[PDB]
């Protein structure tokens, strides 16, 4: 019955959205510089949404690969171990694929209200689910 309940301190959940939301928001950058002239201003804020959700709906199972080089540490981690992490996620995971089939399928999503206030939201603000 009982299992080790998932959880992150503030600091170090903050460090991680942060770098991970800007190295996301990088990649998206470059792919804009190679196709944005086709796409409508809310198309590009519906994409840097798609950022933020995707960091969001994929947390858990990255939390995996960052608890396992947290324990590879061997002592208690600090802020900057949860900095250095986070920025290898944002710049290893390539999300040129994903806009890619956004694009070509024509599925950018529609851009609402939800998706502009998520976007106004400070990358340390962005909610996230361990469990």
């Amino acid at each position: 019955h009982y299992v080790e309940p998932k959880f992150l301190n503030k600091a170090f959940e903050v460090a991680l959205k942060v770098q991970i939301i800007a190295g996301f928001d990088r990649g998206l950058v470059k792919w804009l510089r190679v196709h944005g002239r086709t796409l409508s201003t809310v198309q590009k804020k519906a994409l840097y949404f798609v950022n933020r959700r995707y960091m969001q709906t994929h947390w858990a199972n990255y939390m995996l690969w960052i608890n396992k080089k947290i324990d590879a540490l061997g002592r208690t981690p600090v802020v900057g171990d949860y900095t250095r992490l986070g920025a290898e996620i944002g710049r290893r995971i390539d999300m040129a694929y994903f806009y890619d089939f956004l694009k070509d399928k024509n599925m950018i999503p529609k851009y609402l209200p939800y998706m502009e206030e998520i976007n106004r939201m400070r990358p340390a603000d962005v909610p996230v689910k361990y469990m």
